[PDB]
Order: C-alpha cells, then structure tokens, then sequence
C-alpha cells in the first residue's frame, strides 16, 4: 500500500548533474514535491 512519486526522479536528477546548481536543486525538487507531491497536476498552470 504505498504510492512512488516522480518528485525522487527530480531531485536526483538536480542531485546528480553538474549542471543544476545547489539553489537550482531546491527550486528543482521543490516543483516535483509541490506539483506531484504536495498538490495534483489537474491543472496545467497554477493562478497567479
């Protein structure tokens, strides 16, 4: 009985690649937990 969200995948990804930077890691793993794990993807942009 678990769920396996993508928010792993983004966070690795920015953990692994030299590329994304250290500020760039927590933005990046903070739109796979806040879009795939803190809210659903029902809408394709939030309002702002």
């Amino acid at each position: 009985g678990k769920t396996d969200p993508e928010l792993k995948q983004c966070k690795h990804q920015c953990k692994v690649q030299r590329q994304y930077d250290e500020e760039q890691k927590e933005q990046c793993a903070k739109g796979c937990e806040k879009y795939y794990k803190e809210k659903k993807g029902r809408e394709q942009e939030e309002l702002e």
